[PDB]
């Protein structure tokens, strides 16, 4: 996150890292079994970790959790990065909690000028690199479709929307990938991609979530 406040400890209770090593990806807990996060995360050797502020230091609400299993969407597209969203499903259901805590999945799409909460671990330097171990949040506006399309032509799809600054200064960047994007009690984005980070014309684009709401209960119901 470029341009964001840190977030405080377990405030964003359903963010999640993805952990091969090292924090890779962030995700968003949809229920006690189940993780949202971003196509472009797709990998093996996933442990799922929750109740998570400082990912380098043990605080003592965290939950560990092995993947099971992953599923990309069927029509992901890795050149483009159309349908850029995976369900993870957890080897056990984690403790739900105060501080391990489900978000509710859209029952529509939000509109532009919608304000929403963006969360990662991301790099928070639009030129260079500094990575935070703390949660990093950002207040955005979801954008036009019509500046979204004119700030990245050709690139964006009906299942992309844009928010952020068009002035620039405030983003997600690398390390944001996957995680969440909240509107009014629902996650209605995903961490997908972006030219650069927090640069001038060049918003955040983020997977349209409202479009995946039938795919994700009929996937989670079947699994
Ligand atoms: C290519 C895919 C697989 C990864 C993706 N890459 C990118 O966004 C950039 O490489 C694209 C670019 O033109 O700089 C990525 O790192 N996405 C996660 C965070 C994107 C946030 N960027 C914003 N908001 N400017
Ligand atoms: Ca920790
Ligand atoms: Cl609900
Ligand atoms: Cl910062
Ligand atoms: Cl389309």
């Amino acid at each position: 996150i470029v341009g964001g406040y840190t977030c405080g400890a377990n405030t964003v209770p359903y963010q999640v890292s993805l952990n091969s090593g090292y924090h890779f990806c962030g995700g968003s807990l949809i229920n006690s079994q189940w993780v949202v996060s971003a196509a472009h995360c797709y990998k093996s050797g996933i442990q799922v970790r929750l109740g998570e502020d400082n990912i380098n230091v043990v605080e003592g609400n965290e939950q560990f959790i092995s993947a099971s299993k992953s599923i990309v969407h069927p029509s992901y597209n890795s050149n483009t990065l159309n349908n850029d969203i995976m369900l993870i499903k957890l080897k056990s259901a984690a403790s739900l909690n105060s501080r391990v805590a489900s978000i509710s999945l859209p029952t529509s799409c939000a509109s532009a000028g919608t304000q929403c909460l963006i969360s990662g671990w991301g790099n928070t330097k639009s030129s260079g690199t500094s990575y935070p171990d703390v949660l990093k949040c950002l207040k955005a506006p979801i954008l036009s479709d019509s500046s979204c399309k004119s700030a990245y032509p050709g690139q964006i799809t009906s299942n992309m929307f844009c928010a952020g600054y068009l002035e620039g200064g405030k983003d997600s960047c690398q390390g944001d990938s996957g995680g969440p994007v909240v509107c009014s009690g629902k996650l209605q984005g995903i961490v997908s991609w972006g030219s650069g980070c927090a640069q001038k014309n060049k918003p955040g684009v983020y997977t349209k979530v409202c479009n995946y709401v039938s795919w994700i209960k009929q996937t989670i119901a079947s699994n």
